């Protein structure tokens, strides 16, 4: 995955 | 959102 928590990239 | 963890929709 989410804006601001998209731990992949 | 990912594969069969997308709590949206």
């Amino acid at each position: 995955x989410y804006i601001q928590n998209c731990p992949l990239g």
